[PDB]
DNA sequence: CCCTATACGCGGCCGCCCTGGAGAATCCCGGTGCCGAGGCCGCTCAATTGGTCGTAGACAGCTCTAGCAACCGCTTAAACG
């Protein structure tokens, strides 16, 4: 529900090692269709979308 | 051999240098008078004490509306380099 929580979350799998994405109101449409096409490829690397 | 001028020491008088006792100016002390301040007394009115009573506000209860934290989404005009 808050975009806090979510940098708290970005930030432990950016500490953790693992490739996430995200998706909040700050980020404009363009970035969120590269995460969305990035998440969806059949080569995707990410494991956790937020 | 006696008189008379002649150069030499100096009794008396006057002026100058050194030291002593009497009086005057100054500091300290005691008695006394005046100004600032503190204490006491007299009046005396406003604060105190005691009681009574009305009520101002605290409290409780119910209803409706504004605010608030945190998020969204779109527009677009203002801020910024």
């Amino acid at each position: 529900q808050m975009v806090r929580m979510l940098d708290i979350l970005g930030d432990y799998l950016s500490i953790k090692g693992i490739n996430f994405q995200r998706l909040d109101g700050t980020v404009p449409s363009a970035q969120r269709r590269i995460s969305i096409d990035h998440f969806n490829s059949p080569d995707s690397n990410d494991f956790v979308f937020l």
